[PDB]
């Protein structure tokens, strides 16, 4: 039997301004910093330790890891930073206000864009400032593998290699692993690990900064999973995540 812990980054500046983020590299707010610190305390008090962590190349996930490593006294552990754990790419929605966007296109359309399995948001133009091609983070990724937008199904295809080739072998080797990442990239990994159907993944929302522990059998199949923390604080967290709602 093995344990794997997962954590969405703490509140970001764009979670607060209610803007679709994707691969735009925004930072944590003070509240997001505190969420991260608190997740570290919670794991330290529960006795958890880690031998290795995996995260994205986006600083909001990475600063969340930093805060967890700091409160846990694990600043020395190996960290693999991978573009494959990047938040699902939000195309030409990136930067737009989610409420103003539901007001223009329909609340339905915005639910498709945020939560469906296989519908992509509209794509960036290839010369959009926000396209990834000049970014040194992705200098080694061949150009055709880089998205201008992504549906969740693409996020799954992009995450699995890291899991098959690196994270699964770490877990089996006996390493105690933390993955600090993003709402939708974690939705995607969970969809694979739990065998959640295309239909059912629509409703899964993951709150900011709450450790989520998978217990895995020897074949890496989930036995159970649970959040750590106040179950009330977090039902409220997931209730706020439902903010694809139009404004006045």
């Amino acid at each position: 039997m093995y344990k794997l812990v997962l954590i969405r980054h703490g509140e970001s500046t764009w979670n607060k301004e209610n803007r679709f983020t994707g691969w735009v590299d925004v930072d944590l707010t003070e509240q997001g910093n505190r969420e991260a610190r608190q997740a570290g305390q919670l794991l330290k008090e529960a006795g958890y330790t880690f031998d290795i962590a995996y995260t994205s190349v986006l600083k909001r996930a990475i600063r969340t890891l930093w805060h967890v490593q700091d409160q846990m006294d694990l600043m020395y552990v190996p960290v693999v930073h991978s573009w494959r754990l990047n938040e699902r790419h939000y195309g030409a929605l990136s930067g737009l206000n989610k409420a103003e966007t539901a007001a223009k296109y329909g609340d339905e359309q915005v639910l498709v864009w945020r939560r469906s399995y296989d519908t992509p948001p509209p794509a960036l133009e290839p010369g959009d400032e926000r396209a990834p091609y000049a970014d040194p983070r992705y200098a080694k990724v061949p150009r055709e593998q880089l998205p201008l937008t992504e549906c969740l199904k693409d996020t799954v295809a992009r995450v699995l290699p890291l899991w098959n080739e690196s994270i699964a072998p770490a877990v089996k080797a006996g390493k105690q692993v933390l993955i600090a990442a993003h709402g939708n990239s974690l939705r995607a990994l969970i969809k694979y690990l739990d065998g959640i159907s295309d239909a059912d993944i629509v409703g899964l929302n993951i709150p900011n900064g709450v450790p989520l522990v998978y217990e895995l059998d020897e074949s890496l199949t989930p036995i159970r999973h649970y959040y750590l923390g106040d179950q009330e604080a977090i039902a409220k967290a997931q209730a706020a995540v439902a903010q694809q709602g139009k404004s006045a």
